[PDB]
């Protein structure tokens, strides 16, 4: 039904993608990657979570965070077609 084993990676990864974002007072950008991990943490499975989380602690801050971001938009994606259908019925 529902774990925090999901929050507990939500909370390591934004953790860790805001330390390893850009230190810089742009938080808008973060936002909307705050909104889609947020929408990650809702819907997406823990095991694709850890895919992401574990990718941006596999990579370099640049890196991850940019992978972090490309990824997490790919899974925002994969929930706005779960939420099409959730829409739908």
């Amino acid at each position: 039904g529902s774990k925090k084993a999901i929050k507990k990676e939500r909370q390591k990864l934004r953790n860790s993608c805001k330390t390893w974002n850009h230190f810089s007072d742009n938080e808008a950008e973060r936002v909307k990657m705050m909104e889609e991990v947020e929408k990650l943490c809702d819907r997406l499975e823990l095991a694709s979570l850890q895919c992401l989380n574990e990718t941006l602690t596999s990579c370099t801050k640049e890196v991850g965070k940019a992978a972090l971001e490309k990824q997490i938009e790919e899974i925002n994606e994969q929930i706005r077609k779960e939420k099409e259908e959730a829409e739908a019925r």
